[PDB]
RNA sequence: AUAUGAAUUAAUGCGAAGUUGAAAUACAGUUACCGUAGGGGAACCUGCGGUGGGCUUAUAAAUAUCUUAAAUAUUCUUACA
């Protein structure tokens, strides 16, 4: 998972690599927590998650901004 | 009317090797050319207007701004929603 990580001792505080790590186990766990998105454009899920050609309307080409011309 | 000769006479073409000016073609060294006039043996020179087939070849008196900069955007592979 994460080698070439010497952890510290439980006298001493975090260091700034398990604080790095404490703080990515609480991203993925409860950073999230509260509510739930929707409705809201990601300009990375264009190019990962592009649909299929059937579903694409009128509605989605304009909010992409196809229709501005010259 | 028309043709044929004509003394004399005007122009023009060509050719051989040369000869003389420096007018044109470059800003051709006075922009060229068109028209017209005078001068000159002539090339040309000068006056007046016109044209560009010469100047469109045209190219700065200059100074520029504030919001969560990241545990947050940058990662993301049909996912979620
Ligand atoms: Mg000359
Ligand atoms: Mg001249
Ligand atoms: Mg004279
Ligand atoms: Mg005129
Ligand atoms: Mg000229
Ligand atoms: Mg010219």
């Amino acid at each position: 998972p994460y080698p070439n990580l010497i952890p510290s001792a439980n006298d001493k505080p975090y260091s700034s690599q398990e604080l790095f790590l404490r703080q990515l186990n609480h991203s993925m766990r409860t950073a999230k927590l509260g509510a739930t998105i929707s409705k809201v454009y990601y300009p990375h899920k264009d190019i990962f998650y592009p649909p299929l050609p059937e579903n694409i309307t009128v509605e989605s080409l304009m909010s992409a901004g196809v229709h501005l011309g010259q």
